């Protein structure tokens, strides 16, 4: 199967099938995988993209710039999330199918697939931290005395191969960049993580690294405006201060309508807080924050006497709203 | 809305052709699948539309005694063994996604891997247990004993009516389901004999043998002898697990001498009196493979060409093996 495989990989990338006007790019599609089987008359799991991509390198450069379609036993995408969600569309589909016709293994395999839609959940938040040890001679400067401090070689620099010093210098640089870059209750600890990771930036940030060692370089002659590090080190600082913006959160809190009153207020405080640079992601936010709110008020809802209460929930349900308008008037 | 919308593609399919029949094959059709989905969006201008038409937000029996899932922006899929291998095979994929660029994400992907081996289990070990008359019935097996005896339950008889043609049916309908439904393989006829031993227990006076006594007792016509063919049938059942209980005591991995061993065992397996008619053969040819794996795992300078030369021999007796199985398979 690999050869033939590799074979049609081949056929696609040499000879792509002359393509009959059917427009209809699902039909197309099919018109592809009618390409696969006729690849398998002329041999008589593999990926495209949508003018079109064959695979099993420039898919960074495609997404800058859609419909997969992976065989082998079939699928069709139209970037893991999609994945995972139709994963758990199938598993649904089968728990439907089993209504009829199927046993508590089966349920536990059930229960396995929902496990599995929560870690792949849990996997939507995201966080690596990046750890920078750059030489041998620097570890062995960091085991001695501080490299603002003297670095105690008689001669501390050798001229013949800093190009080292440089490419160690530049891929840190790059490295913090894009960190930089990249920098629910899973996004405020998403933003925890990356709070963390920018304390390992600071310590990062700090001379055992070595760079110091790099500063006293950017003395030496090379590199030295270092000024995108730098301002890439002012850009860090202020990302710490966004984290100590992103690091506050007035509680949600699970289940007292005095209760839900007082997380109103404190919700209404939370709105009232300074400013911290707020893209439409804060209005986002804000409403994920309504529709989970509506879910504390489902959550509050989980004989006449009974419906008088149920009545009085409706008012606070009617405040609940109206408090929710007082988030739109903030949100002006 | 997007229900109405599949109901309405559901029954335009129902009574929609595929307009122009060039070139068929399974593809094929599946584009013109796809076409017509082309015709239910110009029409309408989670959910899951299996395809025949059906959705999800006899016929299927029937397929079963003797093919494609469009999801709603659709995820076009073409049997939960085969399902939970696709997501494994797509979480694979996911993975391999991964070069791009964290202990985290390998914890999740090592959670799809366990997702998969879940799956696994679950294609195999699917079995079903129990019915109970037991608010009359279990009551009267506590104070008297599976005969007419003390015969301590209601000497009035209603007929049932109902209540005794419930029974009998609910016991018919028990039997004819369960009877006609590697190592999974192994571990499934396992769970196949434990449920033949449930069957046994169901024959039991525990079980209503004094119902169907009872039901003898007055005109008893719900439960065919078929009953008493079923009784048969569970003996042959009985007799099927004795034969599906079957010992291939074969074991993946002095490793030569353990390969001879494995090649006598194989020898003795082919020592048959029953067996999978198409299916034992089949487990033959997946064996085979794994063997050949297992040669690979053993194996996956002089001394080196001495092994790969022991390695020969080893083969040249593989081989002798595999005619020893063409001539039981003769």
């Amino acid at each position: 199967l690999a050869n033939e495989l590799i074979e049609f990989v081949a056929a696609t990338v040499t000879g792509i099938k002359n393509s009959p006007k059917e427009n209809e790019q699902a039909f197309i599609d099919y018109l592809h995988c009618q390409y696969l089987e006729r690849f398998q008359f002329f041999l008589g799991l593999f990926v495209f993209l949508f003018i079109v991509t064959i695979d099993i390198a420039i898919y960074d450069a495609n997404l800058a710039n859609s419909t997969l379609l992976i065989i082998k036993q079939i699928s069709a995408i139209y970037n893991a999330g999609n994945l995972a969600s139709i994963i758990t569309h199938g598993v649904s589909s089968v728990f439907g199918q089993l209504i009829k016709s199927d046993i508590d293994k089966t349920r536990r395999k059930l229960d396995d697939i929902s496990k599995q839609f929560q870690q792949l959940h849990t996997s939507i938040e995201t966080p690596d931290l990046l750890a920078m040890v750059p030489s041998i001679i620097k570890l062995a400067v960091s085991k001695g005395a501080t490299s603002h401090d003297y670095a105690n070689y008689l001669p501390s620099n050798d001229l013949e191969s800093m190009r080292f010093l440089n490419i160690l210098q530049s891929i840190a640089n790059k490295w913090f960049l894009v960190l930089k870059q990249t920098l629910f209750l899973d996004e405020v600890e998403f933003w925890s993580n990356f709070y963390e990771v920018l304390k390992s930036l600071i310590e990062q940030t700090q001379s055992q690294e070595f760079q110091v060692c790099l500063s006293v370089l950017t003395n030496a002659k090379r590199f030295h405006n270092l000024t995108n590090l730098l301002n890439e080190g002012s850009l860090s600082d202020k990302f710490k201060l966004a984290d100590k913006y992103n690091q506050f959160l007035s509680s949600i809190p699970i289940d007292e309508d005095l209760q839900e009153l007082f997380p109103v207020l404190a919700s209404s405080l939370k709105k009232f807080r300074y400013s911290g640079y707020p893209v439409q992601r804060f209005v986002v936010l804000m409403d994920k924050i309504s529709q989970e709110v509506m879910d504390a008020i489902l959550s509050n809802l989980s004989y006449g006497s009974f419906l008088g209460l149920y009545e009085k929930s409706a008012g606070m349900i009617e405040e609940w709203d109206d408090i929710v308008q007082d988030v739109n008037l903030l949100i002006r």
